[PDB]
Protein backbone atom coordinates (compact mmCIF):
# COMPACT_ATOMS: atom_id res chain seq x y z
CA UNK A 1 0.00 0.00 0.00
CA UNK A 2 1.07 3.69 -0.31
CA UNK A 3 2.24 5.76 2.42
CA UNK A 4 1.28 9.37 1.41
CA UNK A 5 1.12 12.41 3.67
CA UNK A 6 -1.53 15.00 3.70
CA UNK A 7 -1.39 18.13 4.94
CA UNK A 8 -2.20 22.22 4.90
CA UNK A 9 0.31 24.77 5.54
CA UNK A 10 0.86 28.41 5.35
CA UNK A 11 3.67 29.75 3.57
CA UNK A 12 6.46 30.29 3.82
CA UNK A 13 7.03 29.08 7.51
CA UNK A 14 4.62 26.33 7.06
CA UNK A 15 2.46 26.59 10.07
CA UNK A 16 -0.63 24.33 10.54
CA UNK A 17 -1.91 25.09 14.23
CA UNK A 18 -2.38 27.34 17.43
CA UNK A 19 -3.21 26.40 21.00
CA UNK A 20 -3.60 22.97 19.56
CA UNK A 21 -6.28 23.78 16.84
CA UNK A 22 -6.18 24.36 13.04
CA UNK A 23 -6.58 28.16 12.88
CA UNK A 24 -8.45 28.37 10.22
CA UNK A 25 -11.97 27.15 8.60
CA UNK A 26 -11.64 26.24 5.19
CA UNK A 27 -15.03 24.58 3.21
CA UNK A 28 -13.41 23.55 -0.10
CA UNK A 29 -10.20 22.13 1.68
CA UNK A 30 -12.28 19.96 3.85
CA UNK A 31 -14.38 18.52 0.74
CA UNK A 32 -11.07 17.99 -1.51
CA UNK A 33 -9.57 16.16 2.10
CA UNK A 34 -12.39 13.91 2.25
CA UNK A 35 -12.53 13.03 -1.45
CA UNK A 36 -8.65 12.27 -1.77
CA UNK A 37 -8.52 9.66 1.43
CA UNK A 38 -11.66 8.08 0.22
CA UNK A 39 -11.63 7.00 -3.46
CA UNK A 40 -10.44 3.51 -4.68
CA UNK A 41 -9.32 2.62 -8.11
CA UNK A 42 -9.24 -1.20 -6.94
CA UNK A 43 -12.47 -2.96 -6.48
CA UNK A 44 -14.12 -4.19 -2.30
CA UNK A 45 -11.04 -1.98 -1.40
CA UNK A 46 -10.96 1.13 1.27
CA UNK A 47 -7.84 3.18 2.44
CA UNK A 48 -6.55 4.00 5.51
CA UNK A 49 -5.74 7.09 7.27
CA UNK A 50 -3.27 7.17 10.22
CA UNK A 51 -3.21 9.85 12.75
CA UNK A 52 -1.46 10.67 16.49
CA UNK A 53 -3.74 10.43 19.83
CA UNK A 54 -3.83 14.16 19.86
CA UNK A 55 -5.51 14.79 16.83
CA UNK A 56 -7.76 11.79 17.24
CA UNK A 57 -9.22 13.58 20.53
CA UNK A 58 -9.64 17.06 19.16
CA UNK A 59 -11.88 15.21 15.86
CA UNK A 60 -15.13 15.57 16.91
CA UNK A 61 -16.39 12.72 19.75
CA UNK A 62 -19.48 12.06 17.69
CA UNK A 63 -18.16 12.48 13.91
CA UNK A 64 -15.51 9.86 14.63
CA UNK A 65 -14.20 7.47 13.40
CA UNK A 66 -13.92 8.96 9.83
CA UNK A 67 -16.81 6.86 7.91
CA UNK A 68 -15.48 4.76 5.24
CA UNK A 69 -12.04 5.01 5.81
CA UNK A 70 -9.63 2.65 8.29
CA UNK A 71 -9.19 4.87 11.17
CA UNK A 72 -5.46 4.35 12.66
CA UNK A 73 -4.24 6.45 15.60
CA UNK A 74 -0.28 6.21 17.28
CA UNK A 75 0.24 5.15 20.29
CA UNK A 76 2.82 3.78 22.62
CA UNK A 77 0.76 3.33 25.90
CA UNK A 78 -1.92 1.15 23.51
CA UNK A 79 -0.28 -2.33 22.42
CA UNK A 80 -1.03 -3.22 18.76
CA UNK A 81 -4.52 -4.38 18.73
CA UNK A 82 -7.58 -4.16 16.84
CA UNK A 83 -10.68 -3.15 18.87
CA UNK A 84 -13.56 -2.76 15.60
CA UNK A 85 -13.96 -2.59 12.26
CA UNK A 86 -13.05 0.97 11.45
CA UNK A 87 -10.20 1.72 15.02
CA UNK A 88 -7.18 0.07 15.15
CA UNK A 89 -4.39 1.21 18.12
CA UNK A 90 -1.32 0.59 17.02
CA UNK A 91 2.50 1.43 18.40
CA UNK A 92 4.45 2.30 15.16
CA UNK A 93 3.74 2.97 11.33
CA UNK A 94 5.60 -0.46 10.20
CA UNK A 95 3.54 -2.70 12.60
CA UNK A 96 0.17 -1.52 11.36
CA UNK A 97 0.73 -2.42 7.83
CA UNK A 98 1.49 -5.32 9.12
CA UNK A 99 -1.50 -5.76 11.52
CA UNK A 100 -3.79 -5.27 8.29
CA UNK A 101 -4.67 -7.13 4.83
CA UNK A 102 -6.14 -5.50 1.83
CA UNK A 103 -5.40 -1.54 1.69
CA UNK A 104 -4.96 0.30 -1.25
CA UNK A 105 -3.79 3.35 0.02
CA UNK A 106 -2.19 4.86 2.86
CA UNK A 107 -2.91 8.67 4.41
CA UNK A 108 -1.15 10.49 7.75
CA UNK A 109 -3.55 13.52 8.36
CA UNK A 110 -2.00 14.75 11.45
CA UNK A 111 -0.49 15.93 13.36
CA UNK A 112 2.82 17.87 14.34
CA UNK A 113 5.05 14.85 16.23
CA UNK A 114 3.62 12.42 13.49
CA UNK A 115 4.41 14.61 10.36
CA UNK A 116 7.65 15.88 11.66
CA UNK A 117 8.89 11.42 12.24
CA UNK A 118 7.01 10.29 9.61
CA UNK A 119 8.86 12.51 6.56
CA UNK A 120 12.30 11.10 7.12
CA UNK A 121 10.70 7.28 6.66
CA UNK A 122 11.06 4.96 3.55
CA UNK A 123 7.84 3.93 3.33
CA UNK A 124 6.14 7.85 2.67
CA UNK A 125 6.91 8.46 -1.26
CA UNK A 126 4.49 11.22 -1.88
CA UNK A 127 3.12 14.53 -0.42
CA UNK A 128 0.04 15.84 -0.95
CA UNK A 129 0.52 19.51 0.67
CA UNK A 130 -2.03 22.31 0.55
CA UNK A 131 0.27 25.38 0.17
CA UNK A 132 -1.87 28.45 1.38
CA UNK A 133 -0.80 31.90 0.81
CA UNK A 134 -1.96 34.91 2.68
CA UNK A 135 -0.73 38.68 2.17
CA UNK A 136 -0.03 39.12 6.40
CA UNK A 137 1.62 36.43 7.35
CA UNK A 138 2.59 37.78 10.99
CA UNK A 139 -1.25 38.93 11.68
CA UNK A 140 -2.09 35.54 12.16
CA UNK A 141 -0.99 33.86 15.31
CA UNK A 142 0.76 30.68 15.54
CA UNK A 143 2.95 28.58 17.41
CA UNK A 144 3.17 25.22 15.55
CA UNK A 145 4.95 24.96 12.85
CA UNK A 146 6.67 21.83 10.13
CA UNK A 147 10.04 20.79 9.70
CA UNK A 148 10.47 19.40 6.13
CA UNK A 149 13.18 18.96 3.90
CA UNK A 150 11.31 20.22 0.89
CA UNK A 151 15.09 20.67 -0.94
CA UNK A 152 15.71 16.93 -1.20
CA UNK A 153 11.53 16.18 -2.43
CA UNK A 154 10.31 17.12 -6.05
CA UNK A 155 7.45 19.07 -6.56
CA UNK A 156 5.64 17.17 -9.31
CA UNK A 157 3.19 18.74 -11.96
CA UNK A 158 -0.36 19.38 -12.09
CA UNK A 159 -1.02 16.42 -14.38
CA UNK A 160 0.74 14.01 -12.23
CA UNK A 161 -1.31 15.27 -9.53
CA UNK A 162 -4.71 14.73 -11.76
CA UNK A 163 -3.82 11.08 -12.11
CA UNK A 164 -2.79 10.51 -8.23
CA UNK A 165 -6.77 12.40 -7.29
CA UNK A 166 -8.49 10.74 -10.04
CA UNK A 167 -11.24 12.50 -11.44
CA UNK A 168 -11.59 15.12 -8.12
CA UNK A 169 -11.91 18.77 -9.25
CA UNK A 170 -8.25 21.07 -8.88
CA UNK A 171 -9.33 24.83 -9.16
CA UNK A 172 -6.39 27.29 -9.42
CA UNK A 173 -5.62 29.54 -6.66
CA UNK A 174 -9.04 29.39 -4.49
CA UNK A 175 -9.83 32.34 -2.52
CA UNK A 176 -11.82 32.13 0.73
CA UNK A 177 -11.56 35.39 2.45
CA UNK A 178 -7.55 36.70 2.52
CA UNK A 179 -6.27 32.65 2.52
CA UNK A 180 -5.38 31.51 -1.00
CA UNK A 181 -4.35 27.61 -1.50
CA UNK A 182 -3.34 25.59 -4.66
CA UNK A 183 -2.85 21.63 -4.43
CA UNK A 184 0.77 20.27 -5.06
CA UNK A 185 2.14 16.82 -5.17
CA UNK A 186 5.57 16.35 -3.87
CA UNK A 187 7.75 13.20 -4.74
CA UNK A 188 11.65 11.85 -3.49
CA UNK A 189 14.16 12.91 -5.36
N1 LIG B 1 -3.76 21.76 8.72
C1 LIG B 1 -3.49 20.46 8.81
O1 LIG B 1 -3.18 19.69 7.67
C2 LIG B 1 -3.51 19.80 10.16
C3 LIG B 1 -3.01 20.46 11.28
N2 LIG B 1 -2.82 19.80 12.46
C4 LIG B 1 -2.28 20.54 13.62
O2 LIG B 1 -1.26 19.80 14.27
C5 LIG B 1 -1.40 19.83 15.68
C6 LIG B 1 -1.38 18.42 16.24
O3 LIG B 1 -0.05 18.01 16.45
P1 LIG B 1 0.44 17.42 17.87
O4 LIG B 1 -0.01 18.34 18.94
O5 LIG B 1 1.88 17.09 17.75
O6 LIG B 1 -0.39 16.05 17.99
P2 LIG B 1 -0.23 14.63 17.26
O7 LIG B 1 -1.40 14.33 16.41
O8 LIG B 1 1.02 14.59 16.47
O9 LIG B 1 -0.15 13.57 18.47
C7 LIG B 1 0.91 13.57 19.39
C8 LIG B 1 0.70 12.42 20.36
O10 LIG B 1 0.70 11.19 19.65
C9 LIG B 1 1.54 10.23 20.27
N3 LIG B 1 2.68 9.91 19.38
C10 LIG B 1 3.42 10.80 18.65
N4 LIG B 1 4.37 10.13 17.96
C11 LIG B 1 4.26 8.82 18.25
C12 LIG B 1 4.97 7.70 17.83
N5 LIG B 1 5.99 7.83 16.98
N6 LIG B 1 4.62 6.44 18.30
C13 LIG B 1 3.57 6.31 19.18
N7 LIG B 1 2.86 7.42 19.59
C14 LIG B 1 3.20 8.66 19.14
C15 LIG B 1 2.03 10.84 21.57
O11 LIG B 1 1.24 10.35 22.63
P3 LIG B 1 1.66 9.05 23.49
O12 LIG B 1 2.93 9.34 24.27
O13 LIG B 1 0.54 8.74 24.45
O14 LIG B 1 1.88 7.87 22.58
C16 LIG B 1 1.79 12.33 21.41
O15 LIG B 1 1.36 12.92 22.62
C17 LIG B 1 -2.71 20.54 16.00
O16 LIG B 1 -2.43 21.74 16.68
C18 LIG B 1 -3.36 20.83 14.65
O17 LIG B 1 -3.79 22.16 14.56
C19 LIG B 1 -3.12 18.46 12.56
C20 LIG B 1 -3.63 17.77 11.46
C21 LIG B 1 -3.83 18.44 10.26
C1 LIG C 1 -9.64 18.73 6.83
C2 LIG C 1 -8.39 19.48 7.30
C3 LIG C 1 -7.11 18.81 6.79
N1 LIG C 1 -6.67 19.19 5.51
C4 LIG C 1 -5.51 18.63 4.95
N2 LIG C 1 -5.10 19.00 3.74
N3 LIG C 1 -4.79 17.68 5.67
C5 LIG C 1 -5.23 17.29 6.95
N4 LIG C 1 -4.53 16.38 7.63
C6 LIG C 1 -6.38 17.85 7.50
C7 LIG C 1 -6.81 17.44 8.80
C8 LIG C 1 -7.17 17.09 9.92
C9 LIG C 1 -7.57 16.64 11.26
C10 LIG C 1 -8.87 17.31 11.72
C11 LIG C 1 -8.90 17.97 12.95
C12 LIG C 1 -10.07 18.59 13.38
O1 LIG C 1 -10.11 19.24 14.59
C13 LIG C 1 -9.76 20.63 14.48
C14 LIG C 1 -11.22 18.54 12.59
C15 LIG C 1 -11.19 17.88 11.36
C16 LIG C 1 -12.33 17.82 10.56
C17 LIG C 1 -12.79 18.98 9.91
C18 LIG C 1 -13.93 18.93 9.11
C19 LIG C 1 -14.62 17.73 8.96
C20 LIG C 1 -14.17 16.57 9.61
C21 LIG C 1 -13.03 16.62 10.41
O2 LIG C 1 -15.02 15.55 9.30
C22 LIG C 1 -15.66 15.99 8.10
O3 LIG C 1 -15.74 17.41 8.26
C23 LIG C 1 -10.01 17.26 10.93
Amino acid sequence: PNVAIIVAALKPALGIGYKGKMPWRLRKEIRYFKDVTTRTTKPNTRNAVIMGRKTWESIPQKFRPLPDRLNIILSRSYENEIIDDNIIHASSIESSLNLVSDVERVFIIGGAEIYNELINNSLVSHLLITEIEHPSPESIEMDTFLKFPLESWTKQPKSELQKFVGDTVLEDDIKEGDFTYNYTLWTRK
